[PDB]
């Protein structure tokens, strides 16, 4: 059923959100499990996105071993990013797994390493956010980004390699608040239509 507007609800059993503030429109349209559509048009800031909201109380460890088989046709006109995307608490943290983006490759700052996985391999980067909309309000927190070197726009994410990954480079994580596949749009237009994906904990699909 069809979302144009801020909606956090849950879906075929996986939580879905519709984020953009002021300016522009969009369209997500909810399907099979964790599928979806999205069209947006001339908006500063969109998230669509479909995965899992955790309570709050555990690492990834203890969560398991997380692992994400998607497809999708990404058609962006401007700024947009393909990827697996979230947040922990304590420390605040959001984060990304980029598989593909528009015109320019994120986030724009200095790799701090490279990871190889699922085929590709990826730059790993750190930045500061200060004083800025979040979850737990306006906070200051980091964010952590895996970026792939060359687009890829359907396969497997091995979620949980890229967290070792950042713990391994010191970028601690916190308590896990979400994971899921996201279509971000900054300051441009463009569809993508999410034809496949599946979160997998511990080989147990939702």
């Amino acid at each position: 059923t069809i979302v144009t507007d801020n909606s956090t609800g849950n879906h075929d059993g996986y939580d879905y959100e519709f984020w953009k503030d002021s300016g522009g429109s969009g369209t997500m349209i909810l399907n099979s499990g964790g599928t979806f559509s999205a069209s947006w048009n001339n908006v500063n800031n969109i998230l669509f996105r479909k995965g899992k909201k955790f309570n709050e109380t555990q690492t990834h460890q203890q969560v398991g071993n997380m692992s994400i088989n998607y497809g999708a046709n990404f058609q962006p006109n401007g700024n947009a990013y393909l990827c697996v995307y979230g947040w922990t608490v304590d420390p605040l943290v959001e984060y990304y797994i980029v598989d593909s983006w528009g015109n320019w490759r994120p986030p724009g700052a200095t790799p701090k390493g490279t990871i190889t996985v699922d085929g590709g391999t990826y730059d790993i980067y750190e930045t500061l956010r200060v004083n800025q909309p979040s979850i737990k309000g306006i906070a200051t927190f980091k964010q952590y980004w895996s970026v792939r070197r060359s687009k890829r726009t359907s396969g497997t994410i091995s979620v949980s390699n890229h967290f070792r990954a950042w713990e391994n480079l010191g970028m601690n994580m916190g308590k896990m608040y979400e994971v899921a596949l996201t279509v971000e749009g900054y300051q441009s237009s463009g569809s993508a239509n999410v034809y496949s994906n599946t979160l997998r904990i511990n080989g147990n699909p939702l």
